[PDB]
């Protein structure tokens, strides 16, 4: 609950497990979210990264710990996906999230980056801007939002990108690494980056995608 | 038998990677309905060859979908250290419930019954047998009575310090010795899984790193937050 360094103690060195399955794989179903969801809780994961309004509702009534909300929509006229519209940032509010990231780049869109960033802010929820470049987290953080994330950095590659973690870091920011920290020990080099926390996904939660992983480098050795 | 012959298993599984589906005991993940929707979504990701712990996680699971599942039954006995398959019943249940392979604890320890005796077991089913190892001597026994596979299962689950690293050496042993030799235990990342074929086994399994949450989410807060404190 409450203040942002209060946040910012609790996050510290942590992993946040984002918990967003295959979309149409049998495991996107919100029952398989909320059991995983329980079992990292119990595990000691302290914080998630959920995606839906009605994910984080079911998740919000059976876990803990903070909540970071997201809504991921495809528009018809426009590259930005994560969370949108005002109207899903009310949902998230609504829903139990504690955190509610935005795409914070700048893009074509349906409303003004400037304005999805204030709607969170009047929630009482945290804001976290999803970014992708460093000027990106410099726009975010004079809207007064708290968290600026290097989440889209190379989506606008194959390693993390930890000089944007680096920079964000040593600007001052409450620092979200996020992208591509694939194994414990890419994790740990962003923390040392400076990143207060690190969001990890698809080494976690997207059994297609880490199987995949696995027979790419099995078959390939099979000669 | 059910339509198949060894070398034919052997062509079909080479260089892949067998997804051991066995989520926490106890854990919320621990659901039949939960284990098939992950057996479900590796074959549609291609995974070519299962590990599935429970006879009615085998029926559940073979009903759904179709590559091969190699079936177990785990069990801690209070009067011994043998937990892989050591029934007969277990046996014929694992068929009966449409397994493909079966695995069994095939080390020289005390147990409920022979390992002899569950090795024949197995054959009278018409399944093939797999022998979850923990020395080269488990294998050469494995091979003197007729088991198709041989498995690094079982090897560092013996005695007290379990280990990290994979045991590289023994599924090289077995390879040395011409075995169909199954890649098995602790192989936790893409690249020691291909360290594991380059060794020389024909295929590779994979449990803790993909089907067990609560495990993975560990090793990453273990990194984390030891380097968050310094
Ligand atoms: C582009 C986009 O939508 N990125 C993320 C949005 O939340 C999402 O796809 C991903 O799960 C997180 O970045 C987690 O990171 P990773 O561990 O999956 O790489
Ligand atoms: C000791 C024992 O009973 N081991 C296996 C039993 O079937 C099982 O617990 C283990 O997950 C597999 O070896 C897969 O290997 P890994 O990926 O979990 O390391």
């Amino acid at each position: 609950f409450l203040n942002i360094e209060e946040l910012k103690r609790f996050l510290n060195g942590q992993t946040v497990v984002s918990i967003q399955p295959v979309t149409g794989s049998p495991l996107d179903k919100t029952d398989f979210i909320v059991a995983m969801a329980i079992a990292v809780e119990q595990a000691g994961a302290k914080a998630l990264r959920i995606e839906g309004v009605s994910n984080v509702a079911a998740v919000s009534a059976a876990v803990t710990i903070p909540i970071i909300g997201i809504v991921k929509r495809d528009l018809p006229d426009s590259p930005v996906r994560i969370t949108p519209f005002v109207s899903d940032v009310d949902g998230l509010a609504n829903a139990g999230a504690t955190v509610i990231a935005f795409d914070a780049t700048n893009r074509t869109r349906p409303e003004s980056r400037e304005r999805i960033a204030q709607a969170i802010k009047n929630t009482g929820c945290f804001a976290m801007a999803d970014c992708s470049t460093f000027e990106d987290g410099l726009w975010a953080n004079s809207q007064g939002v708290e968290i600026v994330g290097s989440t889209l950095s190379g989506y606008v590659p194959t390693v993390p990108d930890f000089q944007l973690v680096k920079a964000f870091s040593e600007a001052g920011f409450f620092t979200m690494a996020e992208g591509r920290y694939n194994t414990p020990e890419l994790a740990a080099k962003a923390i040392e980056s400076g990143a207060v926390a690190v969001t990890v996904g698809s080494a976690l939660t997207r059994l297609e995608v880490v199987t995949q992983w696995f027979n790419n480098a099995t078959q390939a050795a099979g000669e």
